[PDB]
C-alpha cells in the first residue's frame, strides 16, 4: 500500500500545488475521519504557556502541543465523570462499594474491558493498578528468580532512568554482580538506534544465562519501536522470560501482547492514554502464567473477593495477574481512565495508528524536504516508531528547543541534543504538523 | 483531670436532668467548639442509602455514620481543589510541573508539611506516596534484612489480612518457615485484647531472635490502641527493628513517631484522613536511618530533583524516605488529601483527640448504663482506644447488625459477631451517639 510521503505528493498531485503548500495539510484534516476527536480534549492556547514571548506570537491561538508522550492533555469528559464518583461518595460513602448501578469493588476489574483492545490481552491477563515502576517492581519479584547458571538482566541502552534504576535495584537485591549481570545492548559506533539482529546475537550467544529480558516498548531516547514478537520468541528459546515497558507503546501503537506470547508487561496512564498526571498505571501477565507464576508480594485485594470480607485469613489467592494486586484500586484515577478509553474505543486503535503513521510521516516529509543541519534520528521505517520523531540540530549559535517554546510550540528535549515531538492522532491535527515546520524553517534561516 | 463518665452526670448536675436524658447530649455539642466542622463534610441522608427500610425511618434526616474508621466522608472542599488542578491541566498541560504558583513536582513534598504534626516526624522524615500495603512492603524489603540469628518477625494475633498477608510473603520470600518464623502474640483464653505485659514479656524472651516487630497502631478488630513507645523501647532494647502499621491510628490518635523513635511506619488516607477510596498513602522513616537504611527498590522519584531530569542514569539517592519513592505522585490525589489536611490543621489534632475521647466516652457510657447483654470488646481505659469501639451482642434471636442498617446507621460489621461503631470528631455530635443508642435500645428490647 501507498507510504506515507507517496501519499502527500499525490495530494499535491489532484490539488496542482506543490507538496509543501498549506492546502496539502488544510485537505489532509479536511478527510481526516477522526477530526472531531480533537474537540474532545483541552488544547492550551498560546498566551497561557509561560515560556512564551508574547511578542512573537499571535495571540488567542491554539498551541501546537507535542507533548501527547509525556503528559497527555485532558478529555473534557474527565471532570464529568470525576463528578458522578464525587457525589457518590457524597450519596452513600462506604455503600459505594457494593451497592447500586457501579459498585467500587468492580471498577478496576470492569475497565479492564476497555483495555483488551489497546495491550491485546484477555480480561483476566491485565490489571490496573499502582505506578508504573512499582508494577515493574512487583512483576520482577516474581518472573526474575536468578541460579548460578542463569543470573542476567537483558534491557538496552541508555534506557529509562527509572527502568536501569529498578533493574540495579533488582539485581542488587539477590547480591549480584552489577557488572556481569546487567547485559546492556549498546548501539554501534556513530549509530543511535539499535539493529534487530544485534539484539537476537546476543540472545542466542548468551541467552541460555539471562533469567530475564526486559526492554521498553519505545526507547524513549530515540523513539524506536522494538519488534515485540520477535524478541519473544528469540528469548523464549533461550529459556528466557520476556517482558517489555510498554509506557510509549501503550496508546500509541498497536500491540497484541497475548498473540505475540509476551510474558509480562507493564505501562502508565498519563502519556498516550491521557490519564491524569501519575495517573494509575497497569500491569500484564501471560494467562500461560496463571499459575504457574504467584506474586512475590502480597496484599488482600490479592484475595478472591467472595471471602475477602471475612477477614479469616486464610488466603485464596486469585490466579494470573490480580493477584499481584496489594491494596484497596484508587477509585477516582480509575474514574479519570475511564473516560479516557471510552474515546480510544470510539476512535478504534487501528483508526489511531493509522492516522499516528500518515501524520508522523507527513512531518517527516516536510523536514527531510526543506533540509543536512537536521538529524531525524527516530528510524525512518513506518514499523519501526510511532507517533514520536527525535531530531539533533547543527545550527550552532541558536538554541532550536528554546526558540521553538518562545512560540508555542510544546515539546521535549532530552540531553544532550535531543528534542522529541509526538504528533499524536487524538488531538493533533496535520495544520499543527505544516504550522511546526515552518517555524522550525523560520528559525534554522534566522 | 475530668473522666468522661464523670463528665456526663455532672452536665446531667448541672441541668437537673438524668444523665441518660436527651438534654446532655443536645448540651454537649453546644459547647462542642468543634461543632462547626462537621458543615465542612458531605452527610448522607437516610433514604439516600441502600439498605434502609424507609418504613422505619423518618425520611429527610440525616444518616449517623461511624464509619469513619473504613471509608471517611468527603470534605466539601475535595471537589474544589480538584478544579484548581483540572483547570490548571487543561491550560498548561505539561507545565504543570515546574511553572505557576505552584507546581506538581513539588505537590506531595509540599503537603507533607500538613502532615508533620498528624504522626509527629519532619518534613524530610515523611513521604505521601503508592498505597498502604505496598509501602509496608517497600520498608520491608530494608528492614527485614534476616540472618540465622536473626530472622523472626512479631505481628499481633488476627491481624489485619493485608498485613498477615504481606508478612508471609515476605518470609516466603527468603524461603523462610511460616511456623517458625511469624511469631504471633495471641491473647489469653477468653480474653479479646492483648496484654502489654504480655507483649513485652514475648520481646525480652525471643527478641534476640526477632528482626521486625510490626503491630498495627490500633488492632482493627477490637479498636485496641497499642503503646507504641513501649513496644519500641522494648524491641529495640533487644536489637529489633519496630514499626508500626498505622492505618486506624493516623487521624484518629496522637502520634509523635520522631520522639518516640519508631523507625518505619505506613497508613493510608481514606479512613480517618477522610482522602478518597484508595487515596493516597504515606511512608515514614525516622531520620537516624536517612544514611543507613536504603530503599530495596528503586525508581526514579528517589532521585535528588536537580539532576532527576537530566537522565544521565548516574543515580543520586535522596536520603530518608524520598528515597523509596519510585514514581510520579499521583496529583489529584494529593489534591483530595490537601483538602482534609488544611481541615486538620484548623481544627487542631489536639482538639479532635480530646473530643474524640469524651465523645467514644459518652457512647461507652450510654451503652454501659442501660446494659449484660451487650459487650464492648474495646480496652476501657480511655488511653487504650481511639474513637472506634467494638460491640458483641448475646441477643439470639435478632440480627443487631442489620436491624441497626435498615434505620440509618452506617457502621461495620466483621466476622464473627463484632461490628464497629467509630464516631469521628470531625461530622460526629453526641446527638449523633443519642440517636444511635436509643436505636440500639430500641432493638435490644424487641
Amino acid at each position: 500500500l501507498e507510504l506515507p510521503a507517496d501519499t502527500v505528493q499525490r495530494i499535491a498531485a489532484e490539488l496542482k500545488c506543490h507538496p509543501t503548500d498549506e492546502r496539502v495539510a488544510l485537505h489532509l484534516d479536511e478527510e481526516d475521519k477522526l477530526r472531531h476527536f480533537r474537540e474532545c480534549f483541552y488544547i492550551p492556547k498560546i498566551q497561557d504557556l509561560p515560556p512564551v514571548d508574547l511578542s512573537l506570537v499571535n495571540k488567542d491561538e491554539d498551541a501546537i502541543y507535542f507533548n501527547g508522550n509525556s503528559l497527555g492533555l485532558q478529555p473534557k469528559m474527565v471532570k464529568t465523570y470525576l463528578e458522578e464518583e464525587l457525589d457518590k461518595w457524597a450519596k452513600i460513602a462506604i455503600y459505594g462499594w457494593f451497592e447500586g448501578d457501579s459498585p467500587w469493588i468492580h471498577y478496576d476489574e470492569s475497565i479492564v474491558g476497555l483495555m483488551k483492545d489497546i495491550v491485546g490481552a484477555n480480561e483476566k491477563e491485565i490489571v490496573l493498578m499502582n505506578t508504573l515502576t512499582v508494577n515493574l517492581h512487583l512483576l520482577m519479584l516474581s518472573f526474575f528468580k536468578p541460579t548460578p547458571k542463569r543470573y542476567k538482566i537483558l534491557l538496552e541502552a541508555k534506557a529509562f532512568p527509572s527502568d536501569h534504576y529498578a533493574i540495579e535495584s533488582q539485581l542488587q537485591l539477590h547480591g549480584l554482580n552489577i557488572e556481569e549481570s546487567m547485559r546492556i545492548i549498546k548501539p554501534r559506533e556513530g549509530e543511535e538506534t539499535l539493529r534487530i539482529e544485534d539484539i537476537l546475537e546476543v540472545i542466542e550467544k548468551e541467552g541460555d544465562s539471562i533469567a530475564v529480558i526486559l526492554f521498553s516498548g519505545i526507547h524513549y531516547y530515540t523513539g524506536q519501536h522494538f519488534n515485540i514478537p520477535a524478541i519473544t520468541k528469540a528469548g523464549q528459546a533461550k529459556g528466557c522470560y520476556v517482558g517489555f515497558d510498554l509506557a510509549h507503546a501503550v496508546g500509541n501503537v498497536e500491540l497484541y501482547l497475548h498473540d505475540w506470547g509476551v510474558d509480562f508487561a507493564c505501562w502508565c496512564g498519563y502519556k498516550y492514554l491521557n490519564s491524569s498526571p501519575g495517573g494509575i498505571a497497569g500491569a500484564f501477565i501471560h494467562e500461560k502464567h496463571a499459575h504457574t507464576i504467584k506474586p512475590a508480594l502480597v496484599g488482600w485485594f490479592g484475595h478472591e473477593l467472595s471471602t475477602r470480607f471475612k477477614m479469616d485469613n486464610k488466603l485464596q489467592l486469585i490466579p494470573g495477574v490480580c493477584g499481584f494486586r496489594c491494596s484497596t484500586p484508587p477509585i477516582l484515577l480509575v474514574c479519570i481512565l475511564h473516560a479516557s478509553l471510552e474515546i480510544f474505543k470510539q476512535a478504534t486503535m487501528k483508526a489511531l495508528r493509522k492516522k499516528s503513521v500518515l501524520l508522523t510521516g507527513y512531518l517527516e516529509y516536510l523536514i527531510k524536504h526543506n533540509y543536512p543541519v537536521v538529524n531525524i534520528i527516530t528510524p525512518s521505517h513506518v514499523e519501526e516508531r510511532g507517533c514520536q520523531l527525535t531530531l539533533t540540530f547543527n545550527v550552532p549559535n541558536k538554541d532550536v528547543f528554546q526558540e521553538l517554546e518562545k512560540r508555542g510550540v510544546v515539546c521535549d528535549k532530552r540531553n544532550p541534543n535531543g528534542i522529541r515531538v509526538a504528533p499524536v492522532p487524538l488531538y493533533n491535527s496535520f495544520h499543527d504538523v505544516y504550522k511546526f515546520t515552518n517555524l522550525l524553517t523560520s528559525i534554522l534561516d534566522s
